[PDB]
């Protein structure tokens, strides 16, 4: 309705990063990742797969203690915060991280959004996700905010009741991101990345394999990784929600939609990623 | 001897659902399964996976808390309701739920039964395996309920002994799925899906490869998620029952039948489904 | 020297067993394994993993409490006996298993030999390794005893130093399960498979990629599961070591013979055996 | 500028060992790891598994207690020294083995230090890496030392900086071996593997792949092994070098080099390796 152009095949392979021979871990960033809890620990190793897919250099987790013990047989790259989803509600960020992501796995909780509040207070690009997603405003400050809820979650930010939502997206989320000048990932088919500025794209990809629990964790974590090894993180956003959805497409040609587990999409990206290359 | 008609490919070609662009997780409903306990924990996991495997749109586990975290790494997209299947002896349930499967690795306990009575007053399908199958009778509801017996749980559950059983397996199935008013998909070579309507049917897949623990399982967690994405429940049950032996069928193409492991049906049930659509 | 004649390929074919379509697992036993300490964990789930690759219908891992939540996301088709190989020092068994190991994992102490004259009073085949090899007799009983030695082991069980040993396998082998009425699997390149009724067999599969730690385990859990679906123990024994071996050189059409890890030569199995059906 | 050469294919593949039929494990000797600390656990499954991969007989790794559990899973072939890395800064080492590596995943602490100084009482080459990289000297010992560091742990040991290194590092990598009397791989495209005794190469492999968290600890594993299969260490340093950086230009063949994940090197050394044989 709005004529929101697609982030094309195109888009994606003129702004995909190279990863230089000359390069070491350095380049690419650390990462944090403020994710996972004794009730939904599965969303940490989720988030961390598809950070860790995604070009970052470093990733710590600030995981539950008793959550650590589950990562590290499937990702022993990873290194820890220990409670440090916990902790960030108390302390400010000692460290620099090259972007830092929060929600996934979290409950919905005022000392979650103390949290987020000390995230804000770094430099860094910052992702908000599922239990970090809540109705309330942003302070200014120099790197992106985004947001990726799904309409459900959209609804709990805004007041927006998911049946309005879901006949404008595009105008919904567009005024939204505006509104709170924060990026918006409005999940779905055809998902909408709509910008503070004004810019706004939708997503080509995908397909219902996605439509599945976790997805939008391995989701989360790949934005938290192409923000570490693209220059522009509005490029980052839009290639994570481009390649999750191609992986999905890529499942389905040999393989039932109904089948698919969300941590194979982690799995997937390293073939489909060569492909845009 | 009854002439029951075999579920065939033609069958399931024309029963199994689409899942469209246009959907979302909630579209393929939230199913809860209580199983594992400490002492046979592996129920929960391979019930777990076939659940995920098999088009649910969310998949919450009730099992023993320390069970949890064997689930985890090899499971991240599962949620848990800690120590939920004894939680259930005690209270209502409280959320609603697509489906739900009760028994795989619970003891044969009278606190197992108690757990059996609060899921029948939910409204949906329910799955009675293992420990959750008993001699005893079942309440009026709407949504059906499926017993899961092999020849000597079919014992337990009527006194026909499994000698007499085996003679007249057909015969023995849709007499005690009329009786309970239950589904009874009574298993072995040609497993027998009785509907309490008196509709019947054999399945004509698999093989001696499913002669292993495990493998029932495998079946419960399929029936499970099949009964989120199908319309009519009872095309669920068929089609879980036909893929999970036809799974056995491609493995043993190219590996021997006596190295099967349960958890490789789930793995193989991606491609196995692609043929089917 | 003693001319003793190799177990090959056709004689492999003519004793594997088939699985037929109207087989239960119960046609296929309960295993019992007495595997795996805190101190040695790993032992358990290597021959855990080769037990149920190799036909049987259920597997018991009496392990230690500690190491049971490390086999289960691995192994979720097995079943425990908490502390079971403890727990078996101080008890006669009381359930009736198809086929007994004991001593992957386990430490030689006097605690261990307790619990394999235990073991020896059940009627079925029983597997001694490791640990629970000892220089010591056994009882006259029904079914077979088959040690495991490596020569190190061989020299603690005869006081055959192992540079003697070396020089004279099958003639040692032969002489030493005559004496003490046991089968001896005589490890290392051409593996000696010596019966006391002095039939005797060398092996002609395998390679240096076994000369690592934790394939004999898989080896003792190869076994284990053979003795459940062969009718013939003496070919389960000789089927074991040569289908083992067979995984190996498997192993080195592609990969170097220095980077095999044990738990491979499990997932290798199935695509082997089905090469001798 | 100093004309250092590469170590090439074909040096590769003419110093590469046998592993020959007539081989035990015990001719491919004991490995010692201490590494991986409960705070950075999974630096000990990453060289361990380089380790296991790497031609050696048999691994002890000496993790805290609770890290133990985390590699169970992963390298059921691995057995233990409980707290080892601790308890080595008490005792001297009692054992004998066939080489030791040092600190992955350790914090750089006075106790590992001590450690190290235990460690280098042992007459087998001895590799310190990560937290075991100090300011320090070493002591007159048979066998030889082995330092990893990437360019910020050289600046660490030697005070010369990051910025300043970069512009001649075989030149400092050189002087360095050579002051310390210790073997320097120093990290990096082009690593330097600088011997005491002067001669000195540079790895032609690798690429941006390896520039992400983990892949020096699978590094340090592959070093260990081949030191247990190579008669020349010197030769086992440099082949496993040219082999880790060999993997990730295998993986870049079909998978973009963003997304390698450090475990996957160790999975593809199998078939890597024997490309060289
Ligand atoms: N039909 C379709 N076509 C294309 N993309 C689709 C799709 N359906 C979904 N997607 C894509 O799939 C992803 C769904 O992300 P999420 O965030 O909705 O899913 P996650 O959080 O992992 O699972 P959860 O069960 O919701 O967890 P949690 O407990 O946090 O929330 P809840 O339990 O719902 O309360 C997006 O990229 C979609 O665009
Ligand atoms: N020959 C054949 N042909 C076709 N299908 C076959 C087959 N043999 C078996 N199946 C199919 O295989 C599946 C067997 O399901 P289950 O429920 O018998 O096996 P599960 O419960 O996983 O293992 P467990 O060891 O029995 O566990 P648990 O402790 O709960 O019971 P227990 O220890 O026996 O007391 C069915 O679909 C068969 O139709
Ligand atoms: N060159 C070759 N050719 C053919 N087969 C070979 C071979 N080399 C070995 N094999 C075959 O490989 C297998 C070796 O079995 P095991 O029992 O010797 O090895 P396991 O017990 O798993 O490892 P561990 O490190 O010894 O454990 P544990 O702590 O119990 O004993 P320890 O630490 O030594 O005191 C046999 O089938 C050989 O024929
Ligand atoms: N562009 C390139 N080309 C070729 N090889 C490359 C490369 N970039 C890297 N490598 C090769 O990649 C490897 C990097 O080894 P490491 O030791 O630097 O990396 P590790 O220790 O596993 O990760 P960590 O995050 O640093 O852990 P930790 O906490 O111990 O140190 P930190 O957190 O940095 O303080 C070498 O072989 C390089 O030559
Ligand atoms: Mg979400
Ligand atoms: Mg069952
Ligand atoms: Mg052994
Ligand atoms: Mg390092």
């Amino acid at each position: 309705a709005m004529n929101v152009p697609f982030w094309t095949e195109e888009h994606v392979r003129a702004t995909l990063p190279e990863r230089d021979a000359e390069s070491h871990k350095g380049t690419y960033g650390t990462a944090l990742l403020l994710a996972g809890s004794d009730d939904m620990p599965g969303a940490a190793l989720l988030a961390g797969l598809g950070a860790m897919r995604s070009g970052l250099g470093k990733l710590v987790i600030g995981t539950s203690e008793n959550v650590i013990p589950l990562i590290v047989p499937v990702l022993p790259e990873a290194t820890y915060w220990r409670d440090g989803w916990k902790k960030a509600a108390d302390a400010q960020l000692e460290e620099t991280y090259r972007a830092i992501a929060i929600g996934p796995g979290l409950p919905q909780t005022e000392s979650v959004q103390q949290a987020v509040d000390h995230v804000l207070t770094a430099d860094c690009p910052v992702i908000l996700d599922a239990g970090a997603l809540a109705k309330r405003t942003y302070p200014k400050r120099e790197g992106p905010v985004i947001l990726t809820p799904h309409p459900g979650e959209f609804f709990r930010m805004t007041g927006v009741p998911v049946n309005e939502l879901q006949k404008k997206r595009a105008e919904y989320a567009k005024e939204w991101a505006a509104q709170l000048q924060t990026v918006i990932v409005l999940k779905g088919n055809q998902t909408v990345i709509a910008f503070p500025d004004g810019d706004c794209w939708l997503n080509p990809t995908g397909n219902g394999a996605l439509a599945k629990g976790g997805t939008g964790d391995t989701l989360t974590g790949m934005i938290l990784g192409m923000l570490c090894c693209h220059e522009d993180p509005k490029h980052a956003v839009l290639n994570a929600v481009y390649l999750h959805g191609a992986c999905a497409e890529l499942w389905t040609d040999e393989h039932s939609a109904h089948t698919l587990l969300a941590h194979e999409l982690s799995d997937i990206l390293p073939r489909v990623w060569k492909r845009f290359e």
